């Protein structure tokens, strides 16, 4: 009912972090040729042995996971009131939320003419197949295009987009967290940010309910941020595995 404005915190807190959005995401996806080479495979019949003996895909996305690993460290750093963590904190919710940020940023790429990652010419397309050549399943990858298709249905604005993924970050339910009721009270500061952004900002029907279906896609990122961990385990059991990686996603992941 009530439909409060929003103060001059929240719209300064908004603006922060769609700059910082904007700063840490390139929309023309111009660095990727920096990254090793993407490496397709003749596998049609996906085979689980021939993607782990090749892993052709692994180099390019592992790079690219990596590069977003840092966009994301870049974004965190800017979400207000994530300095006033302590640095054993920071560093505790940015690994434990780095794979769950990627998926959700990873929306702004995802388009559903194809249901597939577009950032530039073929080379530079993922889909299905080429998460399957990187040594995952589709025990992990149909979910994960359930979700990005989910998502892209809630048509979020950029303002929604930013504050969801700066929720999911600053998690006072990450284990490992030290000073969880600081972590909470950034959260709230955020949660109340959206929800009264969406109360006075965000035209019906796709409103109000929208806060509790953006909430529930933070729960369905858990579910996929421990698959995706079962499965890199598996993937870090193929000899030679950590070359075709890169020291921080062998960190955040390892
Ligand atoms: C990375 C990103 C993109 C796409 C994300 C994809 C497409 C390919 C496969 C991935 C990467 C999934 C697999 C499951 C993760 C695999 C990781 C390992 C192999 C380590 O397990 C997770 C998200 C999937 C491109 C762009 O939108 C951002 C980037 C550009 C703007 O900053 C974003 O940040």
């Amino acid at each position: 009912s009530l439909r409060p404005k929003l103060s001059e915190e929240q719209q300064r807190i908004i603006a922060i972090l769609l700059d910082a959005h904007h700063k840490t995401y390139d929309p023309t996806y111009s660095d990727f040729c920096q990254f090793r080479p993407p490496v397709r495979v003749n596998d049609g019949g996906g085979s689980v042995t021939l993607e782990l003996s090749q892993l052709s895909m692994l180099p390019h996305l592992a790079d690219l996971v990596s590069y977003s690993i840092q966009k994301v460290i870049g974004f965190a750093k800017m979400i207000p009131g994530f300095r006033d963590l302590t640095s054993e904190d920071q560093i505790v919710l940015l690994k434990s939320s780095a794979i769950e940020v990627i998926m959700l940023r990873s929306n702004e790429s995802f388009t559903m003419d194809d249901m597939s990652w577009t950032c530039g010419n073929q080379d530079y397309k993922y889909r299905v197949s080429d998460v399957t050549k990187a040594g995952h399943s589709l025990e992990l990858i149909e979910p994960l295009i359930k979700f990005q298709v989910g998502l892209k249905k809630l048509n979020l604005h950029e303002e929604e987009h930013v504050l969801l993924m700066a929720i999911c970050i600053v998690s006072p339910d990450r284990p490992g967290v030290q000073d969880a009721a600081l972590i909470e009270a950034i959260q709230d500061r955020l949660s109340n940010t959206l929800q009264t952004y969406i109360r006075c900002r965000h035209p019906p029907p796709g409103s109000h309910l929208l806060y509790a279906k953006m909430i529930q896609k933070l729960a369905d990122l858990r579910s996929l941020n421990e698959e995706h961990s079962k499965q890199y385990r598996c993937l870090s059991f193929q000899p030679e595995c950590s070359m075709k990686l890169t020291p921080l996603v062998l960190e955040v992941f390892g």
